[PDB]
């Protein structure tokens, strides 16, 4: 499924991504919007052979298996497909433990190429939330 902006605005929110750790849901929707362009279906490789899956681009080294990336952890503990759904629950949920970790959303290299320092609110202005 490709979101709307809004209507991703709007899932996020309902599954307790605004202000979590203290980021504001703009910052989660800018993320996603460079990271998957909104399609839950996104995959990408990266040259050490991990993967990255779905709409927040979760990495199989780290966070998920796929059956496919040897010596990896799956810190999420669920398969990497679960993150290509149109649900979008088991995203949230895993990113939820990622920007916990310590390192906050620079986890996403997107976000702090594209979205830290901008102003994110935009990303939600217009949106009935
Ligand atoms: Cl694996
Ligand atoms: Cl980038």
């Amino acid at each position: 499924k490709v979101f709307g902006r809004c209507e991703l605005a709007a899932a996020m929110k309902r599954h307790g991504l605004d202000n979590y750790r203290g980021y504001s849901l703009g910052n989660w929707v800018c993320a996603a919007k460079f990271e998957s362009n909104f399609n839950t279906q996104a995959t990408n490789r990266n040259t050490d052979g991990s993967t990255d899956y779905g709409i927040l681009q979760i990495n199989s080294r780290w966070w998920c298996n796929d059956g496919r990336t040897p010596g990896s952890r799956n810190l999420c503990n669920i398969p990497c497909s679960a993150l290509l759904s149109s649900d979008i629950t088991a995203s949230v949920n895993c990113a939820k433990k990622i920007v916990s970790d310590g390192n906050g959303m620079n986890a996403w290299v997107a976000w702090r190429n594209r979205c830290k320092g901008t102003d994110v609110q935009a990303w939600i202005r217009g949106c009935r939330l």
